[PDB]
């Protein structure tokens, strides 16, 4: 029974701002912008960054015409050292969070949102900003916990800091699902480009305009040869982990955004391909949720990346009564759900049971500490 954990997650920050596998903001954002503005002023090229921050502050609290908001946000998004690039990326993510809140606060209609987000230049910004912001905020955390190989482009928008991306993707899907599929294709290509999915060989499906065209042409019907080669590597129990996981992420994106492209009825029946794909996908989802718990425990400065939690809204240092117990119920229910649902076999354990066991060993040793 999970009534106590379900209630705790529905009331406690940041678990309240996201969903969980167990189920199956304006003032917060205004303060983050102020902290970013504070840093820009201290750093003062840099002058333009301060104009953008002031512009984002002006757009978020002053109520204008849906039409006026569209042209102003577009100008910032289209105009936009390591510190400079990080701040520039932070501005881009804030501009997208502001479009999201305008849509949620009914300041812009479904049509005004789509006028913005169905543009090719906006879709590339949605794809690139999500990938880079996730990398900036969680890549070092994921690397220390040894879960970085399991970062999945398809799971990113399930995280509490990436909620605005899910709203954009659902709006695109409902309007014209092929735009959401093109966005998915763009996003994974950027995961490959910016070191989230490392492979020695160039992608057979992403980061090439001609490859989106081949995928589109086939979906409106040697591409089968490329898919079979990727399926072969994923199913190969003797292939290097890095190769198998890269093949898993490419196939996962292919299946999520071009449903049916990776299916082969007779072959899949023999290899147990669907169940294996489902198990690895479940492993990535659980590992992301474990990472979020780890960063939370370590907060009791932010553990959630650059301009994530302002000082005023920081996670309380001590546990509220029953919190330690709720967190262990959450950790235990995640691994009990994972272990009941995953396929346990020598041909797949390397990608599911093994990483799950190692993460469980890591979190449970650090639990009393």
């Amino acid at each position: 029974n999970s009534k106590d954990i379900r209630e705790y997650l529905a009331s406690t920050f940041p678990f309240e701002q996201q969903s969980t596998i167990l189920d199956s903001q304006l003032k917060f954002r205004q303060e983050n912008l102020a902290e970013l503005k504070d840093q820009i002023i201290l750093s003062l090229n840099w002058q333009k960054l301060l104009d953008y921050t002031n512009k984002l502050d002006e757009l978020s609290n002053t109520k204008i015409s849906p039409e006026e908001f569209i042209e102003e946000i577009q100008k910032v998004l289209y105009k936009v050292s390591k510190l400079y690039s990080q701040f520039n990326l932070s501005i881009q993510d804030f501009a997208l969070q502001i479009i999201h809140s305008k849509y949620k606060s009914n300041q812009i209609s479904q049509n005004d949102l789509l006028k913005l987000i169905t543009e090719d230049e906006m879709l590339k910004i949605l794809a690139k900003t999500k990938v880079l912001t996730y990398k900036m905020k969680y890549f070092d955390s994921a690397s220390k916990m040894g879960i970085n190989k399991y970062i999945s482009t398809e799971m990113m928008d399930l995280d509490w800091q990436f909620s605005h991306y899910k709203t954009f993707n659902d709006a695109l899907k409902k309007n014209k699902a092929s735009d959401s599929s093109y966005l998915g294709w763009l996003t994974h290509g950027y995961s490959i480009k910016y070191g989230l999915s490392p492979n020695n060989e160039r992608s057979m499906f992403f980061q090439d305009g001609r490859k989106y065209a081949e995928l589109y042409a086939f979906s409106k019907s040697d591409l089968l040869a490329k898919i079979n080669k990727s399926k072969g590597i994923f199913l190969d129990q003797n292939a290097l982990l890095d190769k198998r996981i890269y093949a898993f992420h490419e196939l996962n994106t292919l299946e999520t955004h071009f449903p049916g492209i990776t299916s082969s009825f007779t072959d899949d029946l023999k290899s147990n391909y669907r169940k294996k794909m489902e198990s690895v996908s479940l492993t990535c989802q659980v590992l992301q949720e474990i990472g979020n718990i780890h960063r939370f425990i370590e907060s009791k400065s932010t553990e959630y990346g650059l301009f994530s939690i302002p000082k005023i809204f920081s996670i309380p240092i001590d546990y509220k009564h029953g919190e330690k117990e709720n967190l262990v119920s959450y950790v235990d229910f995640l691994y009990s759900t994972a272990h009941e649902r995953i396929l346990q076999d020598n041909s797949i354990n390397q990608l599911c049971l093994d990483p799950l066991q190692e993460s469980l060993n890591r979190i449970k040793s650090n639990i009393p500490v």
